[PDB]
DNA sequence: TATATATATATATATATATATATATATATATATATATATATATATATATATATATATATATATATATATATATATATATATATATAT
């Protein structure tokens, strides 16, 4: 276990280390092509979500930051999908997620279902 | 010891020719400048008057696009760390 004093102390030491020209460049240049792979591998998956969800939002007349609300929701759905996969667990996730957005951010349930209807292909609850 | 010839100089006497300068007298031509008088042309600037075009900036008014940051609101992805929980 670690107290704040300890949390910070070590954080500082590592931050300092990293800031060193040679340390930063050593690490970053070594993980360059690796990171590139990872970025390329997963990012396109979410871009397509942003696109399709955007299309939906335009059909629903959603503008400004309100689009951003639903986009965040959609992205979250996709995230869970990637880290969990479709089926039961995803259903459990989406149900809670909807509750989160509906009541915490006053997102419109109906539109939220429209978002799910794209990413998953249908509203949740039932697997299909 | 003298004389002669051939070259390298210096002088005594004047003259001539050829080059390198300086002056006395004016004029002419050709170049390198400076001025007196105006005008013209061509370039290098500065100003008086406005306008136009092209570039280098600053602002007044809003909007748009492209990059460099900071924040407001959440979410996502990718990397750099710290922790909460176990493996």
């Amino acid at each position: 276990s670690r107290s704040y004093s300890q949390r910070y102390a070590k954080w500082q030491a590592k931050f300092n280390a990293f800031s060193n020209p040679t340390v930063a460049s050593t690490i970053l240049s070594n993980v360059s092509p690796v990171a590139q792979q990872n970025f390329q591998t997963n990012v396109p998956k979410f871009t397509s979500v942003n696109e399709n969800v955007s299309a939906v939002l335009t059909q629903y007349g959603i503008t400004g930051p309100n689009r951003a609300i639903y986009q965040g929701f959609g992205l979250k759905v996709a995230r869970a999908l990637n880290r969990i996969g479709s089926g039961p667990a995803l259903v459990n996730m989406i149900n809670g997620l909807k509750g989160y957005y509906i009541s915490a951010f006053n997102a419109n349930p109906q539109v939220l279902d429209a978002v799910v209807n794209i990413i998953t292909g249908s509203p949740t609850g039932y697997v299909s």
